[PDB]
């Protein structure tokens, strides 16, 4: 089987993708090509010499590749998992640099966090000029690649924004694409901070990506929701969080939680209102000691870190290169595993579909019934079991509640339905009508001076002339 | 057959009903009894001596009846009319006064024209503190009572808010009830400015109440709107409105008929988004002079102006009490006409269901189906013909645009959910919650303290109560 990770350049993110791979029993054979592809030749061979390197000292048969071409790694594909993020290298270093430019431009028109970050929508790098052109454009155009030159293969999306694009490539291409986030994790955390064993769980997360919540959680034989009342009751006070990431058991979704009837579970918590979020002090209060991840001084502390966490890669790809007796595996151990898989549902998905490794996976895949008062074919986050005969929807009970369905989620789905019109209509009146639903927004002369001004940025060319 | 009017106080309005009844052929008839209910006296036996009056001076057979007793008004009711605006008369003059206290309290705690002035929803006196608790409560009373003591009867709901009443009424008691606006008469303005005879117009609206739109617009065969682009570039620079409500072709319409692809019809102009509200100077930019009907000058202007008419006809009816010689229908003509309806909904209505007189009018009905990607049971103001076998929803065509469903009606029925939440959750947490989602909230604690005021009210203790565990 041939499965490609198309913006292979993300380094780490790659290399976490091989190492699943090969320590898999299923897929670690001869037949199994990875195709690793980017436009950047060295952040490519970095990944590539490092992929090698690896199979190598875990006496994998699996083949790697490398390649600039998409349409090559396209081509008969089985797999194509999406993790490409474009940017300009004229003017930035990675995606990441050039949502940070927009966001102060933002900033300085009145717009903490930037335009981009809205209620609900407070994840960093999450959508671009609201519209996210590069990464809608991009996405669609690898779905109609994959329609002709790979008729049966899994696009696998992974780049932001998920929501928006696996929605609008279901939409507009009918392409095979399947979003993944695992922003689910969260849900160990809650379990761990109330003192269960996560195999003595009974629990379902449902709703949209970034958007879910734990609709369902028992424990010996019985709802399990009483535990974490009080837990509220008796550690919430005290509770520090581990790091910036660190929000599950927070303030924050604590107080979601009072007034929607369910926890809000990994990213969604991120994701509140702007009650948690006015600005840094606010998110200090609900978030503590960091005030979370998404604020002006952790997220490009945060964007600093990954850059610098990639150089190194590039220098031990150097290395390698030089001392092909080097001993990735032990020098550093926790890049490169032996006995453990990242966690991450990538590998797992394809083992199901290709082997019938039957597994539960928590996807953005068409609604189809599976949550009431939501259309069929809306794209929403949904516990499905995987296996080769494919992805099915596991009965979500008991059903999310009525205030999460009318504030949170109905909410957000319009806004992707904005988002999305502001895509394909190439109409800058949309745009404007977005920020003038905007809380922050003040004036309309404001509206119209912060697109200006972002549209205007010279490494937004292309997208001022999409509106022109 | 008896046809009750609850809140018959609003004199104005009650005689307007009674008029058109007395000027109906098929309801001008000795069995027609029309029943006058409200707690307020003196304004209940104002509308009571100038309706008799009125009916005499054109020789009707309906019998005038009035009572304080809404058990009374509702008991064996074939058409019940609810324009009731509950206010506390130990404070105020009026449920529009009360209104205009509360919003006085936001606007000191920064909400500009008050909390229950919200994106899409600026119509003035339309909600209250978002939940609109008496006004709601009402509606849920009146509905049960005619469950039991009128199985058959037609709840006819005027008083606002509509969109939310209705709903509200529909969903838990499942009584019969139809809401009544008339925006939708917007769209003879737009005819008039634009030089067309209003009997050779295809036309059609919907949407949802205060919240129609002109999705059908036609003349001699053909599609009418590029007549509305002419009108656009020709006279839209030099238009001027003719009073404060004088909205339906004024920048801000056509803003967004530019946006949407539709014309706002009505109320739905004045339902537009912080775009055209931000303060009183940028009313002005997007309605000319007056700054429309919702702002801080205008509508006190307004309600003060409604007292005084409401007085006059009260002092009308006293005259009356000590001189039953005059003639009001001469004396007054504008206020008491002869062979000339009022235009409203309302009594054609009920001669449609009575009589099968065929009407096509434009109600608050569950859409079942009508429009495309909205629920069978949500609320919705629809095109529809009425006779005896009921209501028939006509075929909507052309179809509402996209924008107008995920930009304006969807964001606008969601509102809906979020209002009716406040009302039954009897928590002040979702009171907050939708003060979060309000562009003039800054901070938390403001929407905390603006919410503490106002529920401390001394005219607001069953509220707060109401709210309290
Ligand atoms: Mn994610
Ligand atoms: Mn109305």
């Amino acid at each position: 089987m041939k499965i490609s990770i198309v913006g292979a350049g993300s380094v780490r993110f790659a290399l976490q993708l091989v190492e699943d791979i090969a320590q898999t029993d299923e897929l670690s054979r001869e037949d199994t090509h990875i195709y690793l592809m980017d436009v950047h030749e060295r952040r490519l061979n970095a990944s590539y010499i490092l992929a090698r390197k690896y199979v190598e000292e875990l006496n994998s048969p699996v083949k790697v590749v490398k390649t600039e071409s998409l349409d090559e790694a396209i081509e008969g594909a089985d797999f194509i998992i999406n993790t490409a993020y474009p940017y300009d290298p004229r003017y930035h270093d990675s995606g990441s640099q050039r949502w940070d430019e927009v966001t102060k431009v933002g900033e300085k028109h009145g717009y903490y966090r930037g335009i981009d970050s809205q209620e609900l929508n407070m994840v960093s790098t999450y959508t671009y000029v609201l519209s996210s052109y590069p990464d809608v454009k991009l996405a669609l155009e690898i779905a109609e690649k994959m329609k002709k030159m790979a008729p049966k293969a899994y696009l696998m999306q992974t780049a932001n924004p998920v929501f928006e694009i696996t929605q609008a490539v279901r939409r507009w291409t009918g392409a095979n694409i399947i979003g993944f986030c695992h922003g689910v994790a969260g849900v160990y955390e809650v379990f761990e901070r109330l003192g269960l064993d996560p195999e003595e769980v009974d629990w379902q997360v449902a709703g949209v990506n970034h958007g879910i919540w734990l609709n369902r959680f028992r424990y010996r034989g019985k709802d399990a929701y009483p535990l974490l009342d009080e837990w509220i009751e008796k550690e919430l006070s005290k509770w520090e969080p581990k790091n910036p990431w660190d929000t599950q058991m927070s303030p924050a979704a604590m107080d979601m939680y009072r007034f929607y009837g369910m926890l809000p579970i990994g990213d969604t918590v991120r994701n509140g209102t702007w009650k948690y979020h006015y600005n840094l002090e606010t998110k200090k209060k609900w978030f503590r000691r960091f005030g979370g991840i998404d604020n002006e001084v952790e997220r490009p502390k945060f964007h600093e870190h990954l850059r610098r966490a990639r150089e190194r890669l590039i220098k031990l790809a150097e290395e390698v290169q030089e001392n092909p007796h080097l001993k990735i595996t032990e020098k550093h151990p926790e890049i490169f595993p032996k006995g453990r898989l990242s966690g991450e549902q990538h590998i797992p998905f394809i083992n199901a579909i290709a082997n019938n490794k039957r597994v539960r996976l928590f996807l953005n895949v068409e609604n189809q019934g599976a949550l009431k008062d939501f259309p069929d074919d809306l794209v929403m986050e949904l516990p499905v079991w995987v296996d080769s005969s494919g992805i099915h929807r596991e009965k979500v009970e008991p059903d999310l509640t009525h205030r999460i369905k009318i504030f949170y989620l109905w909410p957000r789905i319009l806004r992707t339905e904005w988002n999305l019109e502001a895509f394909i209509s190439r109409d800058r009146k949309v745009l404007e009508e977005i920020l003038i639903r905007d809380p922050r927004t003040k004036s309309y002369e404001q509206v119209v001076k912060v697109l200006d001004e972002i549209l205007s940025l010279p490494f937004n060319e292309e997208i001022r002339r999409y509106y022109e």
